[PDB]
């Protein structure tokens, strides 16, 4: 069976993807929206650190068609990088969006030592493109040949012929009643109604989406720009404001890998454990603790704010909470597990790939009928 099983919810920061590895288990990763023109030759989640890729798409046109690219970290330094533009509030993006989701496929392939896959897709609509719009973009042949990194000579063989977009569908909430362990197992918690929110906090988004009966109300639901980013910016700031009486971090999510994540992964495990955070900048070692702190508990209540204002705009039953900043401000969101309306992931270390989940295990059940 040459089939490789995902979801995959692509933003605008990145491209996520969860699929069924040769153990049959969830496996998941982020592809950073960030591509750049690259030469036909050269010169945890390591295999993504460094990727030059030629791609043959019929996706993708013109300069695009048949060349090599940088994709993700790799991309980031490039001076001729392209990343997504925003206001000051496809056509010439799509190979922004689709290089990127082809590598993260090639890359879950060469995973599970694979080279010719058939990719059923399953994602989400974007936030004209009606979804088997979206998805005829998709459909095809689609070559990925690493140039280099840790798969270099690999070519990866991608079909995908069929696919939802999970779009007025129950998909979503997928990963808060499920997990894949080689087979469907029923998550043990939920503590299931007819009403519910989702509120995935992200990056530079709160997608803030209600249900009735699992369909999705399109007027109440709403998506804001309360993302983490920004407080994630102002704590940064304030390190190196510290160190300048006698940048530490490349980009944020350095400073959410390396000096973040590791302090929230005991607080999730252990409900005593105080955090610390220290940052070593040149010859100096300071503490941050407070700085760190004082920013994660910030955006908590900014969030708890947030979601009581929509919990009464729709008065839903349950309000599951899920995404990167139930983690990033577990510190006061964590909180949420007492109230009643509120539901978070039991597995809460899962919590940023919880749509990139419910797609996959959406996914599989489609395979199942
Ligand atoms: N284990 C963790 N500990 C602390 N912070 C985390 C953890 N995992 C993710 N984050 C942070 O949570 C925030 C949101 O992550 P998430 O993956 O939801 O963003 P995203 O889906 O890329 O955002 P967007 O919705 O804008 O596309 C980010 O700042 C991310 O770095
Ligand atoms: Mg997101």
């Amino acid at each position: 069976k040459n089939m490789l099983l995902g979801g995959f919810d692509t933003g605008n920061i990145k491209a996520k993807i969860s699929f069924l590895n040769e153990k049959g288990n969830i496996e998941s990763f982020a592809i950073p929206t960030v591509i750049a023109e690259a030469p036909p030759a050269k010169i945890k989640d390591e295999d993504i650190e460094l990727l030059h890729v030629r791609i043959i798409s019929n996706s993708l046109d013109g300069d695009a068609r048949s060349r090599a690219w940088y994709v993700g970290a790799y991309a980031k330094d490039q001076e001729d990088r392209q990343e997504p533009t925003v206001d000051e509030m496809s056509q010439k993006n799509k190979k922004l969006h689709l290089i990127p989701l082809f590598t993260s496929m090639a890359v879950a392939a060469a995973r599970i030592g694979k080279e010719e896959v058939s990719v059923p897709f399953s994602g989400g609509m974007p936030i004209l493109r009606g979804e088997e719009q979206i998805l005829e973009m998709l459909y095809g042949e689609h070559t990925v040949e690493f140039l280099d990194g840790t798969y270099e000579g690999k070519k990866i063989k991608i079909t995908i012929n069929d696919g939802t977009m999970n779009v007025e569908g129950v998909s979503s909430v997928l990963a808060i009643l499920f997990d894949i362990v080689n087979g469907e197992i029923v998550e043990v918690e939920g503590m299931d109604g007819e009403s519910y929110a989702i509120n995935d906090l992200g990056a530079g988004t709160s997608d803030n989406a209600f249900f009735e009966d699992g369909e999705l109300n399109k007027k109440l639901s709403t998506n804001t720009d309360l993302g983490t980013n920004k407080y994630i910016d102002e704590i940064l700031k304030n390190i190196k404001e510290r160190f300048m009486e006698n940048s530490p971090f490349k980009t944020r999510e350095d400073f959410i890998q390396r000096l973040v994540m590791p302090e929230v992964e005991k607080m999730i495990e252990d409900d005593t454990y105080k955090p610390t955070f220290s940052v070593k900048w040149g010859p100096v070692k300071e503490n941050v603790t407070d700085i760190v702190m004082d920013g994660m508990l910030k955006y908590a209540e900014d969030q708890k704010a947030s979601l009581d204002k929509f919990w009464d705009k729709t008065n839903a039953d349950k309000n599951i909470v899920v995404g990167g900043g139930v983690l990033f401000g577990y510190a006061g969101l964590r909180d949420l597990k007492e109230q009643d309306g509120f539901i978070l992931p039991k597995n809460i270390q899962e919590s940023a790939y919880f749509t990139s989940r419910s797609y996959l295990i959406a996914n599989l059940l489609e395979q199942l009928n």
